[PDB]
């Protein structure tokens, strides 16, 4: 186990645990530390840092050391005996608080057992030199006033107090002759700059700190974890592993990207959570064998090393044991010393994956920031780490006796404030960007909130080098990850061997490197006109010595006058908020404020769903005019066309490598090595894909979604300022009035706090959603494809080398050169698909993947859509669409297709999306309106078919066609094997609901079946198991290519592609989606329009229509007249019948010309008699329950409504709409719907029964019934006149 000592800071020098110790960077000249021994091999010495920094530099300047830490100063930190002593108690309670748990012992046992070798790269392999500054250290023996007398000893760790900055904690190794021992297998003395009491503040994103702006938020630190951080390097360093690699690099070239240190893989790993997954895992293997090939050298010596000159003492034998156990190596019967794979595998993986700040978070159920790439706060100062009732060895500050421990209480801000006190300002300082403008005017913004995009050299291109494949290459992947429980409960890791005495012969070559440290301007001035993140979050604050302020939706006023504050609700939400009202007003005045502000917040949850986005927060782009000046023209718009790349302020050059090519080494005679070859470069093959995913994924993380994070950040900051704005002006409001009034006006200000930060955090996690769905939808559309292509390439370049390879050796082959023929082409048919789980185990990374292939719409690789009279995709997946002159587009998305060759439309496919899943799995959707058949070409309609979509390559694909009254859809194998599944309307029907009509269509593909859709509903269905693979990347050709006579046409609608089956569910839904909108229809399903001639149609009574009856001025109901013709294949009713009818608007008089017909409007429903215009009434003094309506002249009557408001009941789509009489348009009177009755007539010649155009109020009642009765009489629909309708 660990014995933590005990000692108080006066306790007599005894120079066995208690020292005058010589640190290594004081060359052996200079005063001495006293150093207390806190456990075997690990001293602390309870004083300031000063080893490289000049005295004035604890003070605080206007410098700074790091570019990225809100430094604290503060030169008075242990300057007593006192201070010392409690620094020294603190430190023993924080190691207690490590060993605490197996986990942290286990680390601590590692660390004092981890011995550094004796001697370095300098050392010959034969000796053992313990006369070097990273293996000894020495202590004074002599009394006080002399150095006359001193012994060496060796040590692992020396742990120091702060140096300047007390919140800049640092792990560091010794560098001798410009090399460091600690780097290159051998291990060395580390030291440490600690300070427990000021800790790290980290707040949670996607989290809530106590919920509430209005308080304190985020969460203090641990400082046992913060020391535990520390041992983890230490660990590193005296195992040797501490080395260097390709480091991630920001990019600083734009003046919004954030600078900072470069920062290495041992970082990254020491803190573990998905920060590994930004070392790629070509990085991970290089630093992998680069250790490996550390712990060779140091193998090798044990097998030589024979004498240590510097010390006589030393035992050959008891360190030949140590560093076996140390470094796992094997010995062997005679003694021969040597590397076991899997042992070393373990031990490499344990300390570079098992101990991490965030495993040993999780473990001791502390909370820690989410990622090493999160902003920096202000830390703050624990006010008595000795205090149990405050911070316990046991639970540190989650006490469960004072219910801290759930949610890790005792670490929130907003929670504990018995616990931690604030820091002066005035002895912190930052690294600014003084962004100016060429004029002057400047905005000062904390280098932390900047971007950090990381540059193209950060990574890795060993992707692009050759590689040799023999019977002997096998495929390496190195895991991110490591189990901690069998880490906990590993029955070997831990050393029991015994520990050589710390003592040995004085050092007396003091030769070592001691680093130089300097600030640097805390400020940096650059010039920018640009207003983007920065100015606009700037436009939305405040002075302090300004109390009266005012909102405007104007950004440049904003900036311009100190008394105005930038708004990006709105325009209503702006008047309001300036408002000015009456005392006896402003409870009520601020009540709706307040109610306002969340209206406004809570559009963040707006849906966009006939565009196939289910999210958008249409406010992003006011609030902080990030990206591609998303401030400007509409949002929504914006991203609808473009998508998630418009909110990155900078699109990151990508490092996708050529894959090498695959050297194949031959084997004359050999059946076995020749072939165990080829199945090697397979295996090799799926190392380049995964090994390129995880590329990919490290850009990801460190270029994009950290753009996305910083906006995140932005919109919590900009709804935070307009909280507060709306908290200033009412605070001034409730000012202005007297004490007496104040008394009498009913405030609550908790209250109204409470409900801002609300509506603040709702839209937080709408924000939090939409943004983490932009970054996953870049990672998947704008990266993962640009990798796919490049894979693919090289999957083909290494067919043929495997062909061509298993060709050369046909003949060592005899009977089998084809058996893996095939082999090498059905596996290189198979490719890996993208699962980001593979490169991290990051909850948050995962369920944001998830979440995204969960959402159907994500799964659209082609949807074309027009824009500026033209078809673009808008999938996001770029495919080139060519439209040709021969094709009619409106803004209704509506496209024509004609008999002319220009009529036609190319789409070229996104070769590089995984479409090919191995079994056919994808659907098709679109409206579509095809012409009725003309009655004297009837044969050739039913017996033309013709092509109208069209989808091949290589003689294989699918196809949509269509013969007469039926629609086809057909898929043709590699192999030219067909399918066809087909969806034929009658064309016999009295009144059909296809002919001529829109109408939606959905195809669906799966291993088993063809199935086609009609408006939601399956229709027909054909097995396809026989189907082989059918290529569908092709290029899409949209023509009616066929035998078709010159007036054929065909209209065509919101044509996109899914790969994937959609569901009779997905499907039912974006039927209802699309079949949406605020005006009605016509019969054909067209938007109804106002002053357009229409017949009318009574869905209730399908073969009947109107006709003004010749000696009255009512409306008679006739029946239809048929098709007179006499062909067997066709019968319709006519439908050009009746009196032709117009809709005239009731309001606005700005004239009779044309405009759309929107439910609930005020309308006149005329009709012309000759060569007037009439008008449909109703005798306002009826007293059954229905009428028949009065037909006549234009004229005002006091007698008659005239006056028809145009309804829509039905909840599910239709073209049917209805028709309401009301006393006027205010009034909830009802009068009745438009109908049809029948009436008994009987006259003294004729007795019979007759149907008149009607109002009724039985109606009204029956409206109300669900599901909707699509047979009620009064349900009409408009039909005018149609070149696709000829009767
Ligand atoms: C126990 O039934 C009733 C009791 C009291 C009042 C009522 C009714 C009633 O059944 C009723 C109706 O069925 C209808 C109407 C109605 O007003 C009432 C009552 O007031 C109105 C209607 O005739 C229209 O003209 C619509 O524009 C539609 C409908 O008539 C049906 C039957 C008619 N004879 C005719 O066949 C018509 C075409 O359909
Ligand atoms: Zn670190």
């Amino acid at each position: 186990p660990v014995t933590i000592n005990n000692f108080n800071y006066n306790d007599p020098i005894d120079n066995n645990n208690i020292i005058m110790m010589e640190p290594p960077f004081a060359r052996g000249t200079g005063r001495y530390y006293k150093a207390f021994k806190i456990t075997d091999r690990i001293w602390i010495i309870p004083e300031r840092y000063t080893f490289g920094y000049k005295p004035e530099d604890f003070n605080k300047s206007s410098g700074i050391f790091n570019r990225d830490v809100c430094e604290y100063y503060d030169p008075d930190y242990l300057n007593t005996n006192d201070k010392k002593n409690i620094f020294l108690q603190t430190m023993i309670k924080l190691f207690n608080r490590i060993k605490s748990k197996p986990l942290g012992e286990k680390l601590l046992e590692m660390i004092i057992n981890g011995i550094p070798y004796l001697g370095d790269r300098r050392v010959p392999l034969e000796e053992f030199n313990t006369n070097i500054a990273s293996v000894t250290v020495n202590k004074l023996i002599s009394n006080p006033g002399e150095v006359e007398r001193k012994k060496g000893i060796f040590a692992n760790l020396i742990i120091f107090g702060p140096g300047p900055v007390l919140n800049e904690n640092e792990t560091i190794d010794i560098g001798i002759q410009n090399h460091f021992a600690s780097r290159e297998g051998f291990g060395g003395i580390m030291q440490m700059k600690f300070c427990p009491e000021y800790v790290s503040v980290f707040n949670n994103v996607q989290e809530n700190k106590g919920a509430s702006i209005f308080n304190r938020r985020g969460y203090f630190s641990d400082p046992a974890l913060i020391l535990m951080h520390e041992l983890i390097h230490v660990l590193h360093g005296l195992y040797g592993i501490k080395v260097d690699d390709l480091p991630i690099v920001p990019n600083e070239k734009k003046f919004f990207m954030q600078s900072t240190d470069a920062i290495q893989a041992e970082e990254l790993y020491t803190f573990g959570g998905q920060d590994p997954s930004i070392i790629t895992p070509s990085t991970d293997k290089s630093i992998y064998d680069k250790v490996l090939q550390n712990f060779r050298g140091i193998v090798d010596r044990l097998n030589k090393v024979l004498v240590c000159i510097s010390d006589p003492n030393i035992n050959i034998n008891i360190y030949k044991n140590k560093f076996k156990d140390k470094y796992k190596f094997v010995e062997d019967s005679e003694g021969k010393y040597s590397i076991d794979v899997e042992s070393f595998d373990k031990l490499y993986k344990s300390l570079m994956f098992g101990f991490t700040e965030t495993n040993i978070a999780e473990n001791y159920k502390i909370k820690t920031r989410a990622s090493y790439f999160s902003d920096s706060l202000p830390p703050v100062k624990i006010k008595n780490l000795l205090d149990n009732e405050i911070y316990t060895i046991e639970e540190g500050f989650n006490i469960s006796d004072k219910d801290m421990e759930k949610e890790y209480r005792g670490q929130n801000k907003a929670i504990n404030k018995q616990a931690y006190e604030e820091i002066s300002k005035e002895h912190l300082a930052v690294y600014k960007i003084q962004m100016c403008k060429s004029v002057g005017i400047c905005i000062d913004v904390d280098n932390e909130d900047l971007f950090f995009i990381a540059d193209k050299n950060s990574f890795s291109d060993d992707l692009s080098k050759n590689e040799r494949i023999e019977y002997n290459t096998q495929s390496n992947y190195i895991e991110n990850d490591f189990p901690i429980n069998e880490l906990i409960l590993d029955t070997d890791l831990i050393s029991k061997i015994e520990l050589p005495s710390e003592n040995t012969e004085s050092l007396t070559d003091f030769n070592v490197d001691v680093p130089v440290y300097e600030k640097q301007p805390a400020i940096k001035k650059i010039f920018t006109d640009e207003n983007t993140i920065f100015q606009y979050l700037y436009s939305q604050t405040f002075p302090l010595d300004i109390r009266d302020i005012s909102l405007t939706s104007s950004f440049d006023d904003a900036l311009l006058f100190s008394n105005k504050v930038y708004s990006f609700f709105s325009m209503d939400y702006i008047k309001t908020a300036n408002k000015v009202v009456e005392a006896g007003l402003f409870a009520g005045w601020v009540k709706q404020i307040v109610n306002d502000f969340v209206i406004e917040a809570n559009k963040s949850n707006t849906m966009d769903k006939i565009a196939d986005i289910s999210l958008i927060v249409p406010y992003i782009g006011l609030a902080l005019n990030v990206g591609n000046e998303t401030a400007k023209g509409n949002f929504e718009n914006a991203f609808e066309i473009a998508g998630a790349s418009i909110l990155l302020e900078f699109i990151p050059e990508l490092l996708i490598p050529v894959v090498g090519a695959f050297l194949l080494e031959s084997y004359i005679d050999n059946k076995n090595k020749i072939i165990k070859t080829i199945d090697n470069a397979l295996t090799k093959r799926n190392e380049k894909w995964s090994d390129m995913y995880g590329l990919i994924v490290a850009q990801w993380l460190s270029t994009v979604n950290t753009q996305f994070y910083t906006i995140k950040e932005g919109m919590y900051k900009a709804l935070n300022y307009q909280a507060q704005a709306l908290e200033e002006i009412i605070k001034y409001r409730y000012n202005i009035y007297s004490e007496k009034e104040k008394s009498n006006i009913n405030i609550d200000f908790n209250d109204i706090n409470s409900k801002l930060n609300e509506g603040i955090n709702q839209a937080i996690d709408n924000i939090n959603n939409f943004i983490n769905g932009c970054s996953v939808s870049y990672l998947m559309k704008k990266m993962i494809p640009l990798a796919v292509e490049k894979l693919l390439d090289f999957d083909n370049t290494l067919k043929k080398n495997l062909l061509n390879y298993i060709d050369e050796n046909k003949l060592y082959l005899i009977g089998s050169a084809e058996y893996e023929k095939s082999k090498v082409n059905k596996y290189l048919k198979t490719i890996m698909p993208f699962d980001l789980s593979i490169y991290t185990n990051d909850t948050i990374l995962i369920e944001m993947f998830n979440k995204y292939n969960s959402e159907i719409l994500n799964n659209i690789i082609l949807n074309l859509r027009y824009k500026d009279n033209n078809l673009i995709d808008l999938s996001g997946y770029g495919a080139k669409v060519e439209v040709y002159d021969g094709v009619e587009l409106n803004d209704k998305n509506q496209f024509k297709l004609t008999s002319s060759a220009n009529s036609k439309i190319r789409v070229t496919q996104n070769q590089n999306i995984i479409f090919n899943s191995v079994f056919l799995d994808f659907s098709v959707s679109f409206w579509i309106r095809i012409p009725k058949y003309k009655n004297d070409g009837i044969q050739n309609y039913i017996h033309n078919e013709y092509t109208i979509i069209n989808c091949m390559k290589n003689n294989s694909g699918w196809k949509i066609s269509i013969r007469g009254n039926r629609i086809i859809w057909t898929l043709i194998d590699i192999n030219g094997k067909t399918k066809s599944v087909f969806f034929e309307y009658n064309i016999r029907e009295d009144i059909s609901e296809y002919i001529n009509r829109w109408f939606f269509v959905t195809i669906t593909n799966n291993l088993n079946n063809a199935k086609i859709y009609i408006n939601g509903k399956l229709e027909s269905n054909t097995d396809i198991k026989d189907i082989r693979e059918v290529i569908a990347n092709g290029e899409i050709i949209f023509k009616l290519d066929g035998d078709i006579d010159r007036t054929q046409f065909i209209w065509m609608k919101y044509f996109s592609i899914f790969n994937t089956e959609l569901s009779q569910s997905n499907i039912e839904e974006r039927y209802k989606i699309q079949s949406y909108s605020e005006y009605l229809k016509d019969f054909w399903g067209n938007p109804l329009m106002y002053n357009k001639e229409y017949y009318m149609f009574n869905a209730g009574n399908k073969n009947s229509y109107i006709k003004l009856k010749k000696d009255s001025p009512v409306g008679e109901i006739l029946t239809r007249s048929k098709y007179n013709q006499n062909s067997k294949y066709i019968n319709y009713r006519d439908l050009y019948i009746g009196e032709k009818f117009i809709i005239r608007r009731k309001s606005n008089s700005q004239s009779i010309n044309d405009d759309i017909v929107r439910k609930e409007d005020y309308i006149y429903l005329d009709f012309f008699n000759l060569n007037q215009e009439w008008r449909v009434y109703t005798y306002k003094y009826f007293k059954k329950e229905e009428e028949k309506l009065f037909l006549a002249p234009i004229s005002d009557s006091d007698e008659f409504y005239n006056t028809i408001q145009i309804k829509e009941y039905d909840e599910q789509p239709t073209y049917s709409c209805q028709l309401l009489f009301k006393k006027d348009e205010e009034s909830t009177d009802e009068i009745g719907l438009i109908g049809i009755h029948r009436f008994y007539e009987s006259g003294i010649v004729f007795e019979e029964y007759k149907d008149y155009f009607c109002i009724s109020k039985w109606y009204l009642k029956e409206v109300k019934r669900k599901p909707y009765n699509l047979k009620l009489g009064c349900n009409w629909q408009f039909i005018p006149k149609d070149e696709g309708w000829t009767e």
